[PDB]
């Protein structure tokens, strides 16, 4: 398990955190975008995948995200990450800018804000 992860997302909520990523109405997809995001203030949550390699490409990113207030979560793959941001390929990251549903997204961060202490 990598250093970057640092705490445990059950897989139930691992899928809601997909299903929030395939039903958003705007993401960020990729490290690059997902950073500038986070530092522009703009990423409502982020989802960090598991399993990126190497590590380096996203180990930043819960630091980033805790320094800007932003909640943060994981899910085991970014195959099915990048399957749910749209995409025909992996992504390591993704941040939701405008959700699908305003409500799941509040539970959702609540349960992820619980997981992280």
């Amino acid at each position: 398990m990598a250093v970057y992860v640092k705490f445990k997302v059950p897989e139930e909520i691992q899928k809601e955190l997909l299903d929030a990523v395939a039903k958003a109405q705007k993401i960020k997809k990729g490290a690059n975008e997902v950073t500038k995001a986070v530092e522009r203030g703009i990423a409502k949550l982020v989802i960090i995948a598991e399993d990126v390699k190497p590590e380096e490409v996203v180990a930043h990113l819960p630091y980033l995200c805790e320094e800007k207030g932003i909640p943060y979560a994981y899910v085991a793959s970014k195959q099915d990450l990048g399957k749910a941001a749209g995409l025909e390929v992996a992504a390591s990251s993704v941040a939701i800018i405008n959700e699908g549903d305003a409500e799941e997204l509040k539970v959702l961060i609540e349960k992820v804000n619980v997981l992280k202490q």
